[PDB]
């Protein structure tokens, strides 16, 4: 991968691997999420920010601040097959004083056709208090200098599904997987359940009949809390075809995340 | 990747990704196993065998025969870091009347140094009866044409750890992770727990104190049974600047053996 000529976006290509495809003989949602993370990490490295998954500047590390996910939204028009080459372009934009947006466009490298797009909201959190913390414009300029000046939106449409609020589904959920436990292999380099594990947990709540007849066009997650190594999680869904999702701690009922998935017939 | 000029081995390169590394800031055992599977599958495709995970010839499909894993052995000298390019060469050999061997050599592409190696034993099973089978000469000839005539060994040493028998550890096990359940994400394209999931389950049984101070140099798994979507598994280990563990994967209800293993560990000094 490489910064673009203007230095305000980053591009990387991948050849889809046989083990990265699922039941529909195309790349899994988890593979797509992993590729989005990979090009984002290579972009952070290329502009001199942390590569630890907090993507920090010098001054954020001084101020005990880290970037954390508020929302992730992925839309897939066509899943690539084993051996397909995909090119992902990614860039960041200001999202108010508290936040940044990271966007991605996924192309079939051979045709140049857009096969998917994604957007994410990040907020600045004090690592000691877990509170959102605003910093002055001079700290923000450290990262805003690596973002396009003129807005580039992967989701330029007026009332984008990517910004649509997710309500809390009412129990009992129509579909549920109770008592899910993270594995060592599910933990990031900070002992928190990684994003691909949340995606897997969300998909566990989908009825098999849907998995057998449909594929996922969009997934939206709003994150509230991290899941710890010893946490036990219930993954719930109901129809809102479209589903609402809710991930909650088995004991307390405390919200981990909520989500929306949209499905298209195979 | 690509067949080599002589058409008797296959080579593929990979750039290690940020998400493929674990606590030691180098590629996980799971990533290595995935790369070994990937170059094996690309090789099968390049010689016109099935890519469904059974690597069948024309005559095997006629006879309702599939390759299944009896043993997998991985040895890692050095795990590659994020951004390292690794090149894996793989090839197959006849393994007596009982089956075939697939071997791999893993090189750091930058230096050309061997950083690891792997071997696997496969046996022929009738996919309807689950009964093992000695290989017909018709099936033998269909694959032997794609194998070196003089055997190449990734493990050419005398009394290789790769061929060492694994005993059944005695219960109670020193260390255990009970009631492991496969996820949809852990299923192969035939609804069976995939190989990387077994490796992960084996490593769940290792004490955290070992994970914190050592890294894995070798893993050996002997496979007995496939784990189904609704199966619940217990992962057991006991001890057997170096340390070794016996492993046993068994069904929670019946106690039936899924697989057994051995892992060998090396102390990290930094
Ligand atoms: C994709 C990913 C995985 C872990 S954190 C994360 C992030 N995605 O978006 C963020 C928000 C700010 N930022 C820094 C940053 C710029 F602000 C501008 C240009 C390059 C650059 F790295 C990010 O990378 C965090
Ligand atoms: C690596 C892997 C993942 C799923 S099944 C599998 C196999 N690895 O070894 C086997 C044994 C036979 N065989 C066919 C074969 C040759 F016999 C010779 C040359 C190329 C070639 F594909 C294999 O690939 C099965």
């Amino acid at each position: 991968g490489s910064l673009e000529p203007d230095g305000l976006s980053y591009k990387e290509s991948f050849i889809v691997r046989s083990y990265e495809v699922g039941v529909n003989k195309t790349a899994t949602v988890e593979t797509i999420a992993n590729l989005l993370q990979e090009v984002g990490c290579n972009h952070a490295q290329s502009v001199g920010f942390s590569t630890d998954g907090f993507a920090t500047t010098t001054t954020m590390r001084l101020l005990r601040l880290i970037w954390v996910t508020a929302r992730m939204h992925i839309e897939i028009y066509k899943y690539p097959a084993w051996g397909d080459v995909v090119e992902i372009e990614t860039w960041c934009q200001e999202d108010g004083k508290i936040g940044t947006r990271r966007d991605w466009i996924i192309k079939d490298y051979s045709t140049g056709v857009v096969i998917g797009r994604a957007t994410s909201k990040w907020v600045m959190m004090n690592q000691d208090t877990r509170r959102l913390q605003r910093v002055n414009d001079e700290v923000r300029e450290e990262y805003l200098i690596f973002c396009p000046r003129t807005p580039r939106l992967a989701f330029p449409e007026e009332d984008s599904d990517s910004l649509k609020k997710i309500p809390k589904l009412e129990e009992p959920a129509q579909s549920s997987k109770l008592g899910l436990v993270p594995r060592r292999a599910d933990l990031d380099m900070n002992q928190h359940v990684n994003n691909v594990t949340y995606i897997g947990w969300v998909l566990e709540s989908i009825p098999q009949e849907i998995i057998d007849t449909h594929e996922l066009q969009t997934i939206t997650l709003d994150y509230r809390r991290e899941c710890q190594h010893d946490d036990i999680v219930d993954s719930l869904s109901s129809r809102e075809c479209q589903f609402l999702h809710f991930l909650k701690l088995s004991g307390s009922g405390l919200e981990i995340n909520r989500g929306r998935t949209q499905w298209r017939r195979l």
